[PDB]
């Protein structure tokens, strides 16, 4: 109903998995670990189940290339050999017979609550799919991602439903790069990314993943990064970042769209992200978010890789979804000195494109 929050799951985000690495991080218990915390919550049966579409060519060139597409395409037939000297010629992914379609099914995910919150069909919705998508490239893959489900949605909620101003809210531990790039010289899609980067020491180790890359050409202003420069932050380091610096550029901003890459490594228990927040942190952020875009906000599964905390971010982010009130959170919301010091560097870098910042 027009007061829904749509969720979308299929079986075949299960059908891939690392043919070289049983121990690999991004596996299938990811998403039926959601699945069952989302059931076992009694969050699944309050959403509007929304059925998945594969993604098209055409829809995949708006941000990819036609040779990138094609050769992704190809490796639903090659042996094991071949597809570990594919997956080689990239950085930290892997590849399976059956990537290609759910990498594919992913895409199409995040499209279908797009079509259904853009007209009103649904308020908002998630999509809970793998393969992530924010580090793919317009030809390569990257960080266990082949195709950038968001940056295609942007464009597709722009060329299909003729939104002029989409903002994308990156709160995975890791800087989604491909993201930034796609969208480096095009001030009609705002990135903001908040991320891991201890000075190039935390994957995937680029300059540009610092605060001074604000976007180029048109979109200089439109590209907004966070790095921390220390492990272990916690909610109260995330709602600052929030209140201090997206919420006021989003309103200046005025998006008719928000997608947040949806990742929950920064989770307080993630094999791999270093930081400690708590999952009902995940509830206040989301709520932060519905104020802009009339509410039009589409979050879709990135990164996290403890089963149990993504889970747990994953409901916490579905409850304000549902319209549910906040939970409070222990902490008073202070940030630590380390935050604050990145925070006020953001800031600086951008002042000088956003009213909401000088
Ligand atoms: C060697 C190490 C640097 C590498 C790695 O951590 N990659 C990586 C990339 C992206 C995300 C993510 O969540 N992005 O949003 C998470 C992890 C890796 C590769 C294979 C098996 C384990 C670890
Ligand atoms: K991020
Ligand atoms: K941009
Ligand atoms: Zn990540």
């Amino acid at each position: 109903s027009a007061t829904g929050t749509g969720l979308v799951y299929v079986d075949a985000f299960t059908r891939f998995h690392c043919l070289w690495d049983a121990s690999h991080p991004e596996c299938p218990a990811r998403v039926s670990t959601v699945m069952e915390m989302l059931e076992t919550e009694g969050l699944l049966g309050r959403c509007v189940q929304v059925e998945a579409r594969a993604v098209t060519e055409d829809e995949l060139l708006l941000v990819h290339t036609k040779e990138y597409v094609e050769l992704m395409k190809s490796t639903q037939n090659m042996t094991e050999e071949e597809l570990k000297t594919l997956a080689e010629k990239y950085d930290s992914v892997y590849l399976h017979p059956g990537f290609f379609s759910s990498a594919c099914l992913s895409v199409g995910s995040v499209l279908q609550l797009v079509d259904k919150v853009m007209t009103s069909q649904l308020r908002n919705g998630f999509s809970i799919n793998r393969p992530p998508g924010h580090h793919a490239q317009a030809d390569k893959m990257n960080g266990f991602c082949m195709f950038n489900n968001l940056a295609i949605a942007a464009r597709y909620a722009q060329k299909r439903h003729r939104v002029q101003r989409v903002l994308i809210v990156d709160w995975d531990v890791h800087h989604g790069q491909g993201i930034q790039y796609i969208f480096e010289e095009d001030p009609s899609v705002l990135y903001f990314s908040v991320h891991r980067y201890e000075d190039g020491s935390f994957w995937p180790h680029l300059k540009e993943s610092d605060s001074s890359s604000v976007g180029s050409g048109a979109g200089q202003g439109y590209n907004i990064n966070l790095p921390w420069n220390k492990v272990g932050m916690e909610s109260g380091d995330y709602i600052t970042a929030f209140q201090q610096l997206l919420l006021p550029v989003a309103y200046e901003f005025q998006p008719q769209l928000v997608l947040v890459a949806a990742g929950f490594d920064a989770v307080i228990g993630d094999p791999l992200g270093g930081m400690q927040v708590s999952p009902e942190c995940f509830s206040i952020l989301t709520h932060m978010l519905k104020g802009v875009a009339q509410g039009r906000l589409v979050l879709a599964l990135e990164g996290g890789y403890n089963l149990q905390s993504t889970a747990e971010g994953v409901c916490a982010s579905m409850r304000s979804l549902l319209g549910d009130p906040c939970p409070h959170l222990p902490s008073s919301g202070a940030p630590c000195e380390s935050a604050l010091k990145s925070i006020s560097k953001t800031i600086s870098d951008l002042y000088p494109f956003w009213k909401s910042l000088q």
